[PDB]
């Protein structure tokens, strides 16, 4: 013998059913998973103080939009958030169901340098894992979502082999104890944007870095039907001074995903990684102006689908409608690039 | 650095369009390519000495059936039959030029015992292969074939590690020589029927070792779109005393490919392995009524196209005809089940 | 670029000098870092309640034992000792420094089941692993244990893959987190006796792992001049109703860790592993006699260093002086054993 | 199961015997092994045409060395050499045996580029490999040799992944194979000295490539007992206007060894490459100084064992006895620098 034991039907029925829900035809992923650090930096943008009231207001104004589940499939959560009410007094929860939104949870515990690396990083979180998944199960989650980093700098070397293996290692593991527990995991193998590489540069290692993780998948006896894939688009680095364009974008991202993810994995939903939101709706676009695709190609964005929405909140509670107005505006960009009908807003080997 | 230099888009374009002519819809391979000893076998069962008069005679007999090319994009070739004549005089490739059949050929040099394994198989031919590929293109080989070999036997732990490991690494060294030479690859890590395992336990077995080929594939810069799969299909072991239902076949099998083959790979052209010409064709036939599929699913048979016509011809050359004839209704039986519209002849996690 | 930066040449060389000083000639480890669960069947042995007050009795009973250094270069000790005092309101610590034993300290978070394995386990206790060591350093520890578990069982193919992997990758993370907070890792991959397996069974798997193990090391730049290693000693199973012979266990030992131990490993600290006491001495001193070695054979001991001390003990106070002697006959037993010494008490390829 | 069938012990010991025969102290290999090409660059350096008279009365000239055997524990072979007879009539192989030198054959194909590398190289030859072996046996080779070649070029991220994987591969195989047919296979994995890279960078590729090589020594079942390594020194590039020192040189070289060198292995046989005749003797001299070690550290030099011989020789028939004379001086001062008493002649972590 020495095969992985036959996974529960019913555990993997219910994880591949979800997974299908979350990559549904016209919907994507809203990313409000902000951990208390990174939602002080976006709140810093708008000048508002990261307070608790502050946050569940925001968080509020988010899944408390009208139609919000017209686009979107379902909203990771930051743990504070599942166990929050809304300024009214509604579970956070409750927001999302009465959208019909599933709701997700964040389970890594962030990143921690792998030691004598040029800080490359290792996600932390496996301690206890299983056990807050059961717990997040319970609170109402069916989807999770876990944090990899990966930087490119061909002059160090980077990503060097130990932080392939690292990552790869720690999705694999992650993923596995998600779908023993019940929750669809969300495998987030970002490559950062840093840098002045060439797209065909950041093609190669997003190619070298997938083919690890879905072998590591594999060993660990992950489902690919009842998971999900959060990976970086194929970009120029962020110093270039020439952003890409679409189609370039477009084709040498789809190509990377051909060419390592097999396509028994139900849905891609990009990471938007710094990107404006109007390049965000476009290059997704633009992938599935190629389609049909063996996957679908959609989104999972936090910036992208918020950064207007903070912009037009500016902690100020009168400005909620139309916070939540752009925010619409936003999500169905991103539902309508999800079918490759979105008109635009305000091969190689 | 230290990635893969960039292929030649030449190199590349051609290896690319040549996969996909090879993967044609509605055709599939003629395998051809028995060396002596195995076409000894085959000539054996049906009373016939192997001399290179009557492998000669054989082998127009099949390249010469007219319409053929309907049905049949390519055919393995050994190295003699690359080389060699028809008694009437014509050269074999010209046969299949007539046809528009693509000539390949068999570039492995056979097995050879692993050593302080129970039997288990390395396959040799690397050493001048390099040089043989550009001799075989030069003779109007346009895909190459290499074939190992891998045993189930849970009680014995075969396939064991340096099975997998041997294998995945002559495939992939075997691909990117080829690739060099500008000739299409087919992959062919062929798991034995030997044993009396379940259909599942071929399935786990099928997983890992794809898994292990397509990230050796990878390492070593193989372009997938210019190269093919022929991988056993999924089934009971050959001891088993019931062979599994077309439907159960056509499942695992599915989900074994989708499950580690990534999409960027054009063809996924089946060895028939033992199965009667019919299971063969009935098989493909139930896969392909699943369809739409992310590659072709096709044939690339050699007894499952040959069995009836040998049995025809009995080594008597009057019998031409009517061998080329059963030929002709099996490579449409085949080319029709790859469309999955074959009406025959004479989810699990 | 892209390998591992420069460690400290000031870090490495504590860490190597206390290394060196753990592994000392004539000395061993006193493994006394059972977590609250299991010194609660220890103490199940000799009927004791598992009290705070007769856990701080056992501990103080063990490390005030006058003249205990002369044998115990270090001991290991469970987190509440580390931060514990005797009964009479001495520091754990300074009972250990008196002695000039070094304080060691075991960081790991236990066992949790791989998902999709029959039982095979996964040791945790990355999370905070690294603010813990400074703590813990500060505190007096200069040396770090992590258990780490595999199970034969050719019938299920254990230790799988994924065992053997996740175990080796768990011990690499935590050496290097150790060094690179100034603490000595004790890397700890057991190989359970638990099965009818023969000794041969038992030293290729113990090659096995070892092989992955030391790997795994180099490839996240552990520094073996630096760590050691308590592996156990090669052995029939524990079922098996022949104990084998001294000789025999010295000898494929040996064999095993000279097959795969680099010798910039200065020592091999055996467990006891369910080894009656005496077998333990006799099996080291064996080994030793077959010096000399190309790293320090000694010893890491809890139970074969122990049981008789418990027995001794009974619970009752007035025996704390008969323990303590029944410790230091033990603790003599082993340290002559590390010398190849030890009169005794009361070439296969 | 699934492990290794147990090696032969009558095999075993043969080859384990031989390769500590080969391994004596004070004694080293003398690699007269060239290629037909090879020798023509060694005999254009004294303006000599290679033809094979010339190439037979030059390897009569080494081998009947009167007294040669006294430093000289065996004498790697070319293939023509192993069937070669002297000018006078004498086979090679017998000039061998009177000095009681173990007769040894090269075995490899030679290299070839891997594709889509920069020109980064594997080393060929396993086709009949198996066969070669027993032939050799026969005529009289009782141990191997396989060069495999590595480059360093940090900007150029050599040697790359798949230069290694590929190295460690064809090593592990082509051991094994030896090892089945009773030849003690010498590992030579050579990291080239071409390049500026400082003489640490060499440290950190060598033991990368090393803890790789063994790892997968290990996977195909290699008998370290009757195996030798033949691995370049660590040194400065050949481009670095400052030859390091010979006690850095030992330093680094004895380090990288220990980091990954089981001690199993009987011995190491260090090539030359390219180092002058006194600098090759002073270096291993230097590391014997720091003896004892766990393996032996010896010789097994081309260029450092024939380059005044070769100069001293100029073809001149009548200078046979003087160029005889020079090879016993270097001999002399090579089987000294093993036991760490050659005068000289004409802790980082």
């Amino acid at each position: 013998s020495g095969y992985g034991l036959p996974i529960s039907q019913e555990v993997a029925k219910e994880l591949a059913e979800n997974a299908r829900k979350i990559a549904a035809p016209g919907k994507g992923i809203l990313a409000a998973d902000e951990s208390t650090g990174t939602i002080k930096k976006r709140f810093d943008s708008i000048g508002v103080e990261n307070t608790e009231a502050n946050r569940a207001f925001y968080r509020d104004l988010l899944f408390s939009t009208k139609g919000l589940g017209q686009y979107i499939s379902g909203a990771i959560l930051f743990e504070e958030t599942l166990y929050q009410k809304s300024p009214s007094g509604v579970p956070m929860v409750d927001l999302l169901k009465a959208e019909g939104i599933i709701p997700g949870i964040k389970v890594d515990k962030g990143l921690e340098t792998l030691p004598l690396t040029d800080d490359e990083k290792a996600t932390m979180g496996l301690d206890g894992l299983s056990e807050r998944c059961k717990k997040y199960y319970e609170a109402g989650a069916r989807f999770a979502k876990w944090r990899a980093v990966l930087s490119i700098d061909p002059a160090k070397g980077k990503p060097t082999n130990l932080s392939i293996t690292e990552v790869a290692h720690g999705l694999a593991r992650y993923a596995a104890i998600c779908q023993a527990n019940r929750l669809v995991p969300i495998v987030e193998p970002e490559i950062l944007t840093d840098g002045s590489h060439d797209i065909t540069v950041c093609a190669e290692v997003t190619e070298r870095v997938l083919a690890a993780v879905f072998k590591a998948l594999n060993d660990h006896h992950v489902l690919l039907e009842g998971a999900l894939l959060k990976p970086n688009m194929v970009t120029h680095g962020s110093d270039c001074p020439k952003p890409a364009s679409h189609e370039e974008i477009a084709f040498y991202t789809v190509r990377s995903l051909k060419r390592t993810v097999p396509p028994a994995l139900p849905g891609v939903m990009f990471l938007s990684g710094g990107q404006s939101e109007e390049d965000a709706s476009l290059n997704l676009n633009e992938m599935n102006k190629m389609g049909p695709h063996p996957f679908q190609l959609s989104f999972s964005y936090g910036r992208a689908l918020q950064a207007s929405c903070l912009k037009a909140w500016k902690g100020v509670p009168e400005n909620k409608a139309k916070a939540q107005q752009v925010l619409m505006e936003r999500a169905r960009a991103n539902g309508e690039a999800q079918l490759g009908k979105y008109g635009g807003g305000a091969y190689v080997y």
